[PDB]
């Protein structure tokens, strides 16, 4: 029955609140999903002034309930199960060689709108490396999103690595490890193993004086024939 709520264009609402190593921040964001095509578009605006990471950097905790799945796998889609109640999305991202993010947040419906309420905690960053330098490109990222159930916890889990480019021409590795628990009580899917596939473009708006971030983004889930 959650499903019928993505069958058309969604509105969404994004809040983060973080502080990375002292450095506090909030980002707002507003857009679209449609869950049709695996499609969002989202504006993010940095509310506090200077973004104190790499836009790139927090792309991943800024709503999977907007992946495509296709017909034969509808049965494995915990995100929209859980609708409208919501779930807790945590993860714990680790940037080789540096810090870490810790992320806490919680997506459900408003009303008609999808909203994703984030917390992020991040430490032991170094001052003048690859985040807080701000050494990162700002294009794209694209990877898999590999899900498996976690039955004992009635949500799933799952693991992926961001291989964000650095300007000088290396990679910096994150590790994301993610859980996802329904907020209500209501039976959810516990799927197969299976994945998203996601790209994510990153542009600016030419009239947009704040620190921001355009997002054109497709989910897509795979891996079960």
């Amino acid at each position: 029955k959650g499903e019928e709520l993505f069958t058309g264009v969604v509105p969404i609402l994004v809040e983060l609140d973080g502080d990375v190593n002292g450095h506090k921040f909030s980002v707002s964001g507003e857009g679209e999903g449609d869950a049709t095509y695996g499609k969002l578009t989202l504006k993010f605006i940095c509310t506090t002034g200077k973004l104190p990471v790499p836009w790139p950097t927090l792309v991943t905790t800024l709503v999977q309930c907007f992946a495509r799945y296709p017909d034969h796998m509808k049965q494995h889609d915990f995100f929209k199960s859980a609708m409208p109640e919501g779930y807790v999305q945590e993860r714990t991202i680790f940037f080789k060689d540096d810090g870490n993010y810790k992320t806490r947040a919680e997506v459900k419906f408003e009303g008609d709108t999808l909203v994703n309420r984030i917390e992020l905690k991040g430490i032991d960053f170094k001052e003048d490396g690859n985040i807080l330098g701000h050494k990162l490109e700002y294009n794209a990222i694209s990877d898999n999103v590999y899900i498996t159930a976690d039955k004992q916890k009635n949500g799933i889990k799952a693991n992926f690595k961001i291989r964000h480019n650095i300007e000088d021409g290396g990679v910096q590795l994150a590790d994301h490890y993610q859980q996802n628990t329904p907020i209500g009580d209501g039976p959810v899917l516990l799927p197969d193993n299976h994945y998203l596939s996601t790209q994510s473009a990153l542009s600016k708006d030419p009239n947009e004086k704040r620190d921001h971030m355009v997002l054109l983004e497709f989910v897509t889930a795979a891996g079960i024939t």
